[PDB]
């Protein structure tokens, strides 16, 4: 038993990371197969941020602009193009630690991990959620753009995102392999505003349920409600509205433990309304809500990869 | 900015994995050169748990009784010893993925990463403190044991901990690389408490600096105390006494952020009398314990690894 912020093992990617240099600028690439991906602010220099206009700024660029580099090895730009917000360095050696992947783009509420970079060399590895509002709450210095986010499919590595800038709240966006940032962000250095963030109603319950299999039934009652009744509640707090594809999604955890997700859902409508009154759940005093109900299942089948 | 439970990447551990089976029992061992690692319990039956004679147990056990397997690759066991409570066993064929490692046995409150795996695969990484009545509060399933913490220094693996069994209360003890379990616990199906847990005191100060690194300083304050003083209010909230060896761990922080530690202590001396009063510091609601002095350090500076 035990209930964790667990993260995918690294091994797989941790063999993709390498370090971009353009110009002054130094940050990590994802070597897959013969390509380099990286932000490509990387050609940026400080007084082109304000305005950049990547396309002419990008024809300025040679391929021997770029420094590439994997350890020792220096790999040698045979192209580069540009796709979205994301540029492409055509290589001469390919990966051969490429593993089996595939490019995939979340969605809000979703979990992955986060492979923490520096130069090309990893640093940590963290679990962390898309937030409603697209936006990640990360941890993340400068040297990390380029670091990248994903999930393990048995022996198939998804990347899901990349990093490119920080909010002054503190907080992250990037975008997804393809390019496009998750949010109405631009890359550009301008005030942008990331909308109101709010719970992920299915993610807490998906948490409700992984406590009571671990033996924390306390807030546990015999109501019930509707899932109209509910949601009114919920918005009330600043929680998403729960729909029925949430509903289905969380059946084998309702399977597993006997407990409806309605009846979950009218323990959750009394804690909001009512507060933990100095009690813990899982070890904490606040309602988590980065699990998804795949990560509890997982954690406690003990799901395992190739 | 940000500031999350970061754990060491797993890369170079997930290749020192294998199933060790014998008899009807499958579990985990460590890989390293050409031994393979794992609980000695893996010789029991149900029935040889409540009172094992692991010596003549043994002592009835070949060689072909093992079964150990990475991946496909079938191992062959040349030899079996036991050291403590861990069994080595001698094979054919050398780790060509052994790391540069070392083993070492942590002291309380120190942290690592956690591999936890299942049929020698990998399942996820999370990072934990040993708690000060040698516990830890991990996340396994049956299956699980055999699976190990680490830490890592640049290059070198420094293997801490090994996974064995799990306690009433939900907690989980194991050994060191050498065998020796960390606390009173002895390996035998009996009721075997675990002393009193206390609050790790200077992980908690590392923490707070923490979050004055990202901006959250709300609990400072201009009061000044003692060590002496500190203790006596700290011994009354379960928290471990602070030493000046801990504040001296401490000075890196304190150097940075230009708050002497016992400026610090005064600011935690209030929150532990007046409590949060509904505030959170970095996104929780309780004081967090599990981040040392180092992991602050690494974590807000970027520290990478080999
Ligand atoms: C990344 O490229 C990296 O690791 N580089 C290595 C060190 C050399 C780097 C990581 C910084 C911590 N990211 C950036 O430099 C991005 C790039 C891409 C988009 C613009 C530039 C600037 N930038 C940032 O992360 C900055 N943040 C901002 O510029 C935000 N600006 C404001 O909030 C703002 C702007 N004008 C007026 C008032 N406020 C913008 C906000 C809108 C979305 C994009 C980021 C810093 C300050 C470096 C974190
Ligand atoms: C591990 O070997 C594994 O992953 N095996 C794979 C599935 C085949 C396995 C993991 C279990 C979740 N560990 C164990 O089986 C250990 C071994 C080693 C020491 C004794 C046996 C039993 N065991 C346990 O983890 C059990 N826990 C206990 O036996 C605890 N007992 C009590 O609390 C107790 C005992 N008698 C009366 C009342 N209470 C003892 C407590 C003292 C310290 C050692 C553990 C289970 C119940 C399987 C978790």
């Amino acid at each position: 038993s035990g209930f964790r912020k667990m993260a995918f093992p690294s091994g797989k990617v941790e063999g993709c990371m390498v370090q971009v240099t353009c110009g002054t600028t130094t940050l990590n690439g994802l070597w897959l197969d013969d390509v380099v991906y990286c932000p490509r602010h990387v050609i940026c220099t400080s007084e082109d941020m304000l305005n950049p206009n990547y396309e002419d700024l990008l024809i300025r660029k040679s391929n021997h602009n770029f420094l590439v580099q994997a350890g020792n090895v220096q790999l040698r730009v045979i192209g580069h193009s540009m796709q979205n917000c994301v540029l492409k360095l055509k290589v001469d050696t390919a990966n051969p630690k490429t593993p089996k992947y595939k490019f995939v783009r979340i969605q809000p509420g979703q979990t992955f991990s986060v492979l923490a970079c520096y130069n090309g060399s990893p640093s940590g590895v963290y679990q962390c959620a898309m937030r409603p509002n697209f936006t990640i709450k990360g941890s993340f210095l400068n040297g990390s753009c380029g670091s990248v986010g994903f999930n393990i499919d048995y022996d198939c590595v998804s990347f899901c995102y990349m990093h490119h800038m920080e909010l002054p709240t503190g907080v992250h966006a990037g975008t997804d392999l393809e390019g496009n940032f998750y949010g109405p962000f631009v890359d550009r250095q301008t005030a942008q505003a990331a909308g109101t963030d709010t719970t992920i109603t299915v993610n807490v319950l998906a948490w409700l349920y992984a406590a009571v299999i671990n033996g924390d039934r306390w807030f546990l009652n015999r109501f019930t409600t509707t899932l109209n009744d509910f949601n009114l509640v919920a918005m009330k707090y600043n929680y998403e509205p729960l729909t029925q594809d949430h509903v289905d999604i969380l059946g084998p955890l309702s399977a597993q433990t006997g407990i409806a997700v309605l009846d979950m859902c009218a323990s959750l409508k009394e804690l909001l309304q009512n507060g933990m009154n100095g009690r813990t759940i899982l070890g904490s005093a606040l309602l988590e809500d980065e699990f998804t109900p795949f990560d509890v299942v997982r954690q406690c089948s003990g799901v395992t990869f190739q």
